[PDB]
């Protein structure tokens, strides 16, 4: 790739209490990246129903209140198994083909932006995206991308009430005859509250950083680590809130694909690849995506007071080898490599390895 | 997947004591599936000649009685490595690259039909099935869909002269000068009995079910739970025998590709896609094959009493999502949420839920 | 692959303290073993800049002495991180992504052979071997199969310096304002002895071998039991030494492909397919490369006092399947049966059986 470029999406399906943006996954930093993105915006009293896909996928709530259940096949009911809650900054995770649904109650619309591994080694079917839904007669969001009836309506007549059983006339409404996202007329009363698994984790609305540094803004990062249910997926995720001029500084990520989708603000990044090409070197907006690829090297400068973003890495333990400050490569290296390799004296070498006392954020430069 | 169809064999290679017929790996839903298919028939007193994939193989015995052979390279022998015995029903795991013999001694024919994975990790070459032989010129069955000898009869007369430590006389036997089922006129006279690890498990009619239901039939699981071996090939297995008239209702594998052959008689099977598409509307008898990609949905009825199948699943221990039955993605929702997605009322949702109290196999429906 | 051939390489770059060169990646051989050969060399006081890339490395040190420093990220500092010192015979194991640099001061230059494998699980991006450079105004060993300066001097003035906290003066020094390797004029005043693992293993002459015979020769191998480090490479390596006249058996490799480098002397091998295509025969000479797939077959024969070679394995755990001598799979095969596959009497079955006594390595034939 010679130009990584901001990208929006493609394509708007407004539902009945809701609304779904997806991006094109072949657009050659998707086909690399080997995620497709989403974002699904639902609306007071809406229900998402329940889908499944063909892989890893890992939803991060922009904003918003509501309940969430996955129906996991070896499970125990309770009338039904378990429903869980969500806030504003939680990470949720779905092992691949794991059917869920999601449901809003407040008039504050959930935002779930959120990406399905297609390249993952769970995925036996080919790079597309696909969404099997369990109901309702329509348009998966990604057969755009690949050039309707749920799951259920592909069958026989004869077949459905056999399997169910039960009359013609039932089995006429599980045959399909509002989109995916449905709007419930007198709202869930449905209880607010592996088998056992916590398959949601916090990283936007905590107060526990990473890093956390007052004059640079905060970082948070789960991984497997504190959030095992990632294992399964193989997927991780990285929010950090930057202050207008201070800075992330030049890193890469050993072993995995960063897809930056700005939550809030913009701010100026630069990335440059193994041949010292300058690959995208412009700002990057709400609701606006940059995908950095495996070994190469960005940093970022905010231009927001308070430039949020989730960075959905694609590897459940990423690895980042920052470039500059505290704990640096060059740091880590002996002092005289450095004169050598950069060609710099004594005296500035220790400059280079030490001007800079911080790890990862660093400070505005004031002027 | 435009449409699935129920296959046959492209393929018949004639043997002295047997046949040897393959399916076609280029076919659209072999290549999606990542599987090599192929139905080896032994008649009485011969040896299939000892070969080896480069790929996880599962096989299958269907009919017949025997014993086999592997040639694991870090073993300990006695004479000779260990040969075991198999019945009908018998699974047999085979490794990445290990060699391996077959013999019958019976009237009664040994029919084994077999699925390689050559989209494994552990292959490191190409989509390409292929098949080694360490004896005798005749060429692999998979030659066909390349576009001979064996490996032994391809170097210089002088260099198995030389690593052998024999003459020019039986080095030109060990170099080539029947096909690969030989048969052996007296009979083998060897007595009928990861190196201890035991690579046969009965998953066939002569077992103890998982599910089993006298008014409905029975199904049979060998997940690496069970059968060890198996999280060495990466592969499952699944043996079914419905009555006729039953019905296993729509459920889908959420990690694995299925290769269904059928054993005896005839179903007629539905599956349908992402998009409500009715893929297969068909029946599929005895000696055939139907692929179900991943998270498609399947559904079968039974013509005869007692279609019996075998269904080789991806994945050494695949999960299947039932959509009807006590355990039902549908059985695990909420009520309410069942009446908002498919548009039902609260006692039509205490129907879908409660009318079907079976587990993946439902009775004839009684008329 | 129809046929294939001992290769030199095609690129070579002449840098002030050394050179660099690379074998075509792009070859119908090395495209097949998924990997990429670079030998480089080192004269004395020339220290390899610090670089990384996306995929597992395996440097083999031909000849010479020197150190190397490798940059963990997570990794604890002493000032800098840990030094290891090399010695000819060496194997050194890089975990995708980590940057390393080397110094040699002895006259006797450093030559070092390595692959990359870019079929890894670990390599997220596409099949290209990329050197990532960390410093200096130079274009990337393989920049040439794709179709410069450092992930540093990309970046822009005002970013560097912010990002380390620098004057403009030694930001524009470190904006990259002598290629790979590069001569300390002095020479690094630099001592001579997963953060605390060992990335270092000796498999030349001076080590133990695995097979010793005072007739024929001797082989080392370092698996991920007696080298764990490597588990993480999923990498493996041999050394091999034979006399004038011998022979290594032919074998073949369960889960491998293999990659052999001539370090000195020429041998005469022979490598048969699946069909029984001898696809190579002639000679593997000093400095070239042969490669040599998963379960084809190889045998080779030494033409000079004491063939040597790397052999680069594409697994930790490479199991070998020979196919004469005292551990072969004709040895396990029962008397009888292998006088039905190979057609011949009893008695001819125990001299295959027998008169070769040897592992792996057969003395001269003795003429």
């Amino acid at each position: 790739i010679q130009k990584l470029n901001a990208l929006k999406p493609d394509n708007r399906i407004e539902s009945e209490g809701g609304l779904i943006e997806t991006w094109n996954p072949n657009n050659k930093p998707f086909q690399c990246a080997g995620v497709a993105l989403s974002r699904c915006t639902l609306n007071r009293n809406a229900l998402r129903r329940p889908s499944y896909t063909n892989g890893p996928q890992e939803i991060y709530i922009q904003q918003g209140k509501g309940i969430f259940g996955m129906i996991y096949p070896g499970c125990p009911s309770t009338r039904h198994q378990k429903i869980y809650n969500f806030r504003e900054g939680d990470l949720i995770a779905v092992p691949t083909g794991v059917a869920w649904w999601m449901y809003n109650n407040e008039d504050t619309p959930v935002v779930a932006v959120s990406i399905i591994d297609t390249n993952s080694l769970e995925n036996q079917l080919d790079q597309m995206p696909r969404r099997f839904y369990l109901a309702g007669n329509q348009e998966q969001e990604f057969l755009k991308y690949q050039q309707g009836g749920s799951i259920l309506s592909g069958f026989t007549l004869e077949f459905l009430e056999h399997a169910f059983s039960v009359d013609k006339q039932i089995a006429k409404n599980l045959q399909g005859e509002k989109g995916a996202i449905v709007t419930v007329k007198g709202g869930l009363s449905v209880i607010k509250p592996i088998c056992t698994m916590r398959l949601r984790h916090n990283i936007g609305q905590t107060s526990s950083p990473d890093i956390y540094n007052p004059q640079a803004g905060s970082v948070t990062t789960a991984t497997s680590l504190d959030f095992p249910a990632l294992s399964w997926l193989r997927l991780s995720a990285e929010f950090g809130s930057l202050r207008k001029n201070a800075m992330f500084v030049p890193h890469y990520n050993l072993n995995a694909n960063s897809i930056i989708y700005a939550l809030n603000g913009r701010a100026l990044i630069q990335v440059v690849n193994c041949n010292g090409e300058r690959v995208f070197d412009g700002e990057l907006q709400e609701g606006r995506v940059l995908i950095v690829p495996q070994n190469f090297v960005v940093a970022a400068r905010s231009q927001s007071d308070n430039f949020e973003y989730v960075s959905f890495k694609t590897n459940d333990t990423p690895m980042i080898g920052t470039l500059a400050g505290a704990n640096s490569l060059l740091n880590a290296l002996p002092e005289e490599v450095i004169q050598h390799t950069f060609n710099l004296k004594s005296q500035q070498a220790r400059q280079i390895k030490n001007n800079n006392p911080f790890k990862f954020l660093v400070p505005p430069q004031e002027s």
